[PDB]
C-alpha cells in the first residue's frame, strides 16, 4: 500500500504467534518491541534515543509478518513506549519514502 | 524523489538561515532539532522518547525548506541526539511511505 503521514503510520505484525501493532518508523536503524514472550536466547544490548537509554534483549533470524509481509531479522525486545519496525525490516518489505 | 531505507533516510534543511542535515522520521510526531540559534519567542514544553523525557523549546510557524519543499509549521529545539522531520512537516512536503 501507499501510507499518507497524517496519521502515525501503525501496522499489525505478527511475531511469536501474538498479534501486535507497531509503528512503520524510518527514524530507527532497528526494530524495537514493548516486552513480550519470545522464545530462544538472546544477548542483551543498549539503544539511545531521544530521552537517554534504554537495555533490550537481543533476537536475532525472528520470523515477523510485517503487514502481512514476511520478514527475518533481529528484533529488540525493552521497555520502548511504542511498538517500532525500523529499517531493518523495512528494507525487507520493500518500503519506501516519497515525495 | 523516492527514498529507499537501506541507509538513513537524511535529507539536507534550512532553518533559521542555517543548512542542516535531518532525519526524515515517520515515527515523529513533531520535528525535533539539536540546539540551534532561532530567533523570536518560543514556550516550553516536555517531550518523550525510548529513554524518558527531554525539555524543548516550541517554536510556532517556522520557515523551514526540506530538501527544496518549503514548509512552515511548528519546530522543537533541545537535546535531540539527532535532528528529525517530524509527521508535521512531512504531511506539508507531500512524503509517503510504499511497500
Ligand atoms: C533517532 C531517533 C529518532 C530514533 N528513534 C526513532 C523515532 O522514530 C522515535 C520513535 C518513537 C516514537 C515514540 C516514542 F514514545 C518513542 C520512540 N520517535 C521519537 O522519539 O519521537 C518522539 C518525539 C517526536 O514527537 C513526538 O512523536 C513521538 C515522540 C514525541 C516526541 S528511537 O525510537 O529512539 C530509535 C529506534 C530504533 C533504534 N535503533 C537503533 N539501533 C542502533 C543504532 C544501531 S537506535 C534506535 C533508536
Amino acid at each position: 500500500p501507499q501510507i499518507t503521514l497524517w496519521q502515525r503510520p501503525l501496522v499489525t505484525i505478527k511475531i511469536g504467534g501474538q498479534l501486535k501493532e507497531a509503528l512503520l518508523d524510518t527514524g530507527a536503524d532497528d526494530t524495537v518491541l514493548e516486552e513480550m514472550n519470545l522464545p530462544g536466547r538472546w544477548k542483551p544490548k543498549m539503544i539511545g534515543g531521544i530521552g537517554g537509554f534504554i537495555k533490550v534483549r537481543q533476537y536475532d533470524q525472528i520470523l515477523i509478518e510485517i503487514c502481512g509481509h514476511k520478514a527475518i531479522g533481529t528484533v529488540l525486545v525493552g521497555p520502548t513506549p511504542v511498538n517500532i519496525i525500523g529499517r531493518n525490516l523495512l528494507t525487507q518489505i520493500g518500503c519506501t519514502l516519497n515525495f
